[PDB]
């Protein structure tokens, strides 16, 4: 579990959204694991903008944060579970480490803020959803 806290904006994986997360949408994209919903109070998390390929991630599942290599974001084919049929997944980034079930939502960091937030896992890998082209979430 866990979510992105940027100006009026609560980003979260989709297939983790809450009932008040639907109840207050401002959009989601299901082929980018992606949702994001209005909130009352202001956040305080800085979302990178840059091409940043090295970064710091959390994983719940071992109370730890990694520091990790991870790919540019791209269509990356995940199979098949309980929450998406077997799917190329856009804008995902991999890299090698950790990621189990509830390890979802665990934030990735660079030097210039947050670049994402954990989406995949198994076979030693683990695959985060990019946030840094949602230029939007900076405005408005
Ligand atoms: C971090 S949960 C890891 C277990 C292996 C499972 C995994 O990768 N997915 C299950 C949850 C939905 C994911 C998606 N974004 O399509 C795919
Ligand atoms: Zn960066």
């Amino acid at each position: 579990s866990g979510a992105i806290y940027v100006g009026n904006y609560r980003v979260v994986n989709r297939h983790l959204a809450t009932h008040n997360d639907w109840a207050n949408l401002v959009w989601e994209d299901s082929s980018r694991d992606l949702l994001v919903s209005s909130t009352t109070a202001q956040g305080c998390d800085t979302i990178a903008r840059c091409d940043c390929q090295t970064g710091v991630y959390y994983c719940s599942s071992r109370r730890k944060h990694y520091p990790v290599s991870f790919s540019k974001p791209s269509l990356i084919f995940v199979e098949a579970s309980e929450y998406y049929p077997a799917r190329y997944q856009s804008h995902l980034m991999l890299a090698v480490g950790h990621s189990e079930p509830g390890d979802c939502g665990g934030i990735l960091r660079c030097q210039h803020g947050v670049v994402g937030i954990v989406s995949t896992g198994g076979n030693g890998l683990v695959g985060f959803a990019d946030v840094r082209d949602l230029l939007w979430l900076d405005e408005e």
